[PDB]
């Protein structure tokens, strides 16, 4: 809505490098396409593997699936924020996202990186809730990085104006 866009104006004020993952079907292209209306936005190839470069305003986006990679290696350094899409009503796979979210976490070039985890499709019934999902991801013992977690409907928005707030909150702190 037009609240989302004064905010994520006021935060394209500056440049910005945000790495986006999940697993396939997460809804990270919706989440993106969201962020994307009324905005200019630039894609571009990489050499990527299967790492997708999209530039909205002034932020650069690098998506791509976890749990399907020695190729990310190179885009860590100065991501500001891993932005880590779930899907809430997949309890088989959550497991995968957490076992790539700390192999990832390990990386010395993401050190400064603050941890924003989408807890989507939160509109389904019988999704996980957003509890059960930092229970299982075991988001506690995360003490080097600041990380939020945030329910969130791609398909309406919902829950995206204070994920992007978090994140405005981390940075001129
Ligand atoms: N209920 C529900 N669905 C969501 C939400 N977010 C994304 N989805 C749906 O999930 C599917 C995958 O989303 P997508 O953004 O392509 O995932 P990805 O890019 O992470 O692989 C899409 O369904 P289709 O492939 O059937 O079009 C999409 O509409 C949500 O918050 N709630």
């Amino acid at each position: 809505g037009i609240l989302f866009t004064r905010i994520w104006r006021l935060f394209n004020h500056q440049e910005h490098k945000v790495i986006i993952v999940g697993l396939d079907n997460a809804g990270k292209t919706t989440i993106l396409y969201q962020f994307s209306m009324n905005e200019v936005v630039h894609t571009s190839p990489t050499i990527g593997s299967n790492v997708e470069e999209i530039v909205i305003n002034n932020t650069r986006f690098l998506m791509w699936d976890i749990g399907g990679r020695s190729s990310w290696n190179t885009y860590y350094t100065n991501t500001e924020f891993v932005i880590v899409v779930v899907d809430s009503t997949d309890r088989e796979r959550i497991s995968v996202t957490r076992e790539e979210l700390y192999k990832m976490l390990a990386h010395e070039d993401l050190r400064k990186a603050g941890l924003l985890i989408f807890a989507n499709k939160q509109d389904v019934k019988e999704c996980m809730t957003v509890a059960e999902i930092s229970q299982f991801l075991k988001l506690t013992s995360i003490k080097d990085h600041q990380w939020h977690i945030q329910a969130c409907c791609a398909l309406t928005g919902e829950g995206l104006c204070q994920g992007l707030e978090w994140m405005m909150s981390r940075l001129k702190i």
